[PDB]
């Protein structure tokens, strides 16, 4: 397969399986095999698309796990430890993933702005130019050349003769991820991802210093895949616990009266509404209320829901919260005023506040 | 609701001061009063006001 970030190509090519000798097809080596599968070209032993740089170095490979390990163990028995001089077998599962911004120092040069420290005068680089510049090179891109929500990876070379010294790299990206090179003799990839975010936030600021003298080459970026996130929303509104006991500051006992030393014994309860707790009164689900009844004291009296009946009784009055005292879990009694009761608001939650006390 | 209660006269605007949110109490006459007539775009203008 081919990435060529703007359309992709697969292809299918025949393999040899080593262990036939009935098969008397050609044997071809993977670099082979991708020039015919694609019409590349060998501008210089590299392979070109059209002007695309293809080898081991310019783009980023990916294999399953029977492509990779038929190709770790058939590299550390070759001569030249080049992948693409590995034969084919049936059942590789390949994948070439063309950077979407490359330079190499010679050719190649996507990226929108240009690198702090350029330094292009060398023979280094495993190819053509090599950026030494002992000093940073750092680099800016305004997140508008850019999918939002992807993670990319930052892929290159580094290399340092005296193996002595070493290199930072810092990616201002969703994060601000920190990262520590230590180069060799040879050249060595290092791959490092980041994530961005916002369409247009904060530009993707890549800084790299190194101390003594550095050598790269071949500085890949490409995206991997789509990563998820959150903004800003309206949350869930726990309104408080205060509000509550402000939205029942205003109350009225419904009474029935008892013509015989009238001690107008309760019915119910009402808790009045007004233009600013038609929003608190509605939180309370729940109403435990414990009162002091006729022929036993204060005992525990449910917690039935609450009732919504029209306030005051006035039709024209909207309905707010009532609680209907008759409805509680007396044996059968009632209640009188001007002694002891409490109404508890129990939240949805199994949180209780006292909203009123009878003194 | 219907002007005036005459089944015949058609049906116009009707402000029941008793359905607002009063704590339950009545409103005199001859004593301060305002109604504002606010359009749906929120732009509320005085009408008659009792005094
Ligand atoms: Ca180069």
């Amino acid at each position: 397969i081919l990435d060529t970030e703007n359309e992709s190509y697969e292809r299918r090519v025949t393999a040899k399986n080593l262990q036939d000798p009935e098969d008397k097809t050609p044997e071809l080596t993977i670099g082979e095999a991708i020039e015919k599968a694609f019409g590349a070209t060998k501008k210089d032993g590299l392979l070109y698309f059209n002007d695309i740089p293809i080898d081991e170095s310019c783009v980023e490979l990916i294999f399953d796990d029977n492509t990779a390990n038929k190709i770790k163990d058939s590299l550390k028995t070759l001569s030249d430890k080049k992948i693409y001089n590995v034969k084919l077998e049936r059942g590789m599962n390949i994948l070439i993933k063309t950077p979407t911004y490359f330079t190499n120092f010679d050719d190649y040069n996507n990226y929108p702005s240009t690198w702090s420290n350029v330094n292009t005068t060398n023979q280094d680089g495993l190819q053509g130019s090599a950026n030494k510049l002992n000093g940073e090179t750092k680099i800016k891109i305004p997140m508008s050349e850019l999918k939002p929500y992807k993670r990319y990876v930052f892929s290159g070379y580094s290399k340092d003769p005296l193996t002595s010294n070493s290199i930072i790299v810092k990616i201002k990206a969703k994060e601000e991820k920190t990262d520590y090179l230590v180069p060799e003799q040879g050249y060595t990839k290092f791959s490092y991802e980041f994530e961005t975010t916002e369409k247009d936030s904060s530009n993707i600021e890549i800084t790299l210093i190194g101390s003594g003298t550095t050598y790269l080459d071949n500085l890949s970026i490409t995206e991997l895949n789509s990563t998820p996130e959150i903004l800003d929303e309206p949350e869930v509104k726990i309104p408080t616990d205060q509000e509550i006991m402000d939205a029942h500051k205003i109350y009225f006992a419904d009474l029935n009266f008892n013509p015989s030393t009238g001690n107008t014994y309760i019915n119910g309860m009402y808790f009045a509404p007004t233009q600013t707790n038609k929003e608190a009164l509605d939180y309370i689900q729940k109403y435990r209320v414990e009162a002091t009844l006729q022929y036993s004291g204060f005992k525990d009296i449910g917690t039935k829901d609450k009732e919504m009946r029209n306030y005051l009784g006035d039709p024209n009055q909207p309905k707010t919260n009532y609680v209907n005292l008759r409805s509680y879990f007396t044996g059968g009694e009632n209640i009188m005023t001007y002694k002891k009761l409490r109404i508890y608001a129990i939240t949805p939650d199994d949180r209780e506040l006292l909203v009123l006390s009878v003194d």
